[PDB]
């Protein structure tokens, strides 16, 4: 398969020297190949055609020089040739909207943004949902935790209900399609695709996104993704290079 | 002293009815007189000079049919006369900006906008910070938080260094400032204003806010504010209404 999007690239530990410059003309992602929070970033840069390069942090190994581009130390990052850096998964993919030519993929119309937002805060309980989940030493937690995603996913299935249309945003793919999509694109991988049973539109919304160029572009192996998240539970600097 | 803001209005409790139709050319705020988040919205509309109402709701003593404006139960809500809803704080302003005239609150450049949200972002442990203070119950803890108000107040001190400006957007107030003031606000009221002499652009910063005219009218008692909190900590439905 063609990697299209840092897939090869080997991860940055502790003891790595600093990156050269950005190139004029590129914008730079600090990355991690398996975190949903910087898909959202890759998925934006590939939606709109953007040229960029990928550097990957092992984040069980963080290089030093690496808390100079985040204080906070979390991917994803972006550094223009400028030097400017902006952080913060929703704050990359909006500056990036913002600022590149290309398919225009949040609202101008204030309230239609607004409405994208407020489905994103709708959203949120999913990923710390998703950490329970994982992290879950017992057969009773575990089964629980499969209730609780039906709960937020049925207040999804709502939205899509009301707005009458296949995706969030409308009849075509939108940002908030792809600020979302990085969770649910994990959820065979995760044995909880019986989460989505009683939630139709849901259901179809998944099929649909499968279907999109950036979105299959982007798609890696499931076992790699499995065999990831068993080193990164166990605190493992080999986690973030599985499989290259 | 003159009214502005929703400051004489009574709280709807249950059993109390939801208001009227929102008059055309008018925006409605789902409001509490003391809460900060609600307080960034409230800014926002003075500042720009928005025609509004202030719809206050008891916020220990909730209407059911307040979960119709927000499914989350929280204020602020806006309420437009074409009926949208708007809610989430930072969302509520972000629309505001966008959607009327007057005073631009939001810069035009893309970066500018995210360094704007990346500084929210540094200042998010803060509310949470104030959270935890306000329930401490030995010495101890309270010494504890006091050093952690203090490093955090550190990260906004280098912001303020880095830029060479007098406000966090600038030379001039701009949103991210009304965005964190309802917290700085109240420090005094906390008696945690020794928290911020170690930070000296901080501690100006506070000093300018306190002249700014928007800020200035809405004002409220020291007073009023603790006498809520004592109220509002015995999870009283007397708490949202103290003073009036
Ligand atoms: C870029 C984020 C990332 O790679 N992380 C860090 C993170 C995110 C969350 C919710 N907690 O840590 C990843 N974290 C996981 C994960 C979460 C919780 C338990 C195990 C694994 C996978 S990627
Ligand atoms: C509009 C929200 C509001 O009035 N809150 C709710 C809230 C927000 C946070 C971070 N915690 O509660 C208020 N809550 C307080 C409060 C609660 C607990 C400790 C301190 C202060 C005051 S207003």
């Amino acid at each position: 398969s063609n990697a299209m999007s840092g897939e090869s690239a080997r991860s940055l530990g502790k003891g790595s020297a600093p990156p050269g410059p950005v190139p004029e003309g590129s914008i730079r992602i600090y990355s991690m190949r398996f975190c949903p929070f910087a898909e959202r970033t890759r998925l934006v840069l590939k939606a709109k055609g953007i040229r960029h390069e990928v550097i990957n942090i092992n984040l069980k190994n963080k290089p030093e020089w690496f808390f100079k581009k985040n204080p906070f130390g979390l991917v994803p990052v972006l550094e223009n040739s400028q030097g400017q850096l902006i952080y913060e998964s929703a704050i990359t993919c909006e500056y990036l909207d913002e600022a590149y030519p290309g398919k225009k993929l949040l609202p101008d119309d204030p309230y239609e943004k607004a409405c994208q937002k407020m489905i994103l805060e709708l959203f949120s309980k999913v990923p710390s949902l998703v950490g329970s989940f994982i992290r879950s030493q017992n057969k009773e937690d575990y089964a629980g935790l499969k209730e609780e995603f039906r709960k937020e996913f049925t207040k999804l299935e709502e939205v899509l209900t009301n707005k009458k249309t296949t995706f969030f945003g409308g009849n075509s793919i939108s940002m908030i399609d792809y600020l979302i999509w990085p969770w649910f694109e994990r959820l065979e991988a995760m044995k909880l695709n019986e989460c989505v049973d009683h939630t139709p539109k849901l259901k179809l919304w998944m099929a649909a996104m499968k279907e999109d160029p950036t979105v299959s572009a982007l798609l890696t192996s499931e076992k790699d993704w499995q065999g990831f998240l068993e080193l990164y539970l166990q605190n493992s600097p080999e986690a973030c290079d599985y499989g290259l």
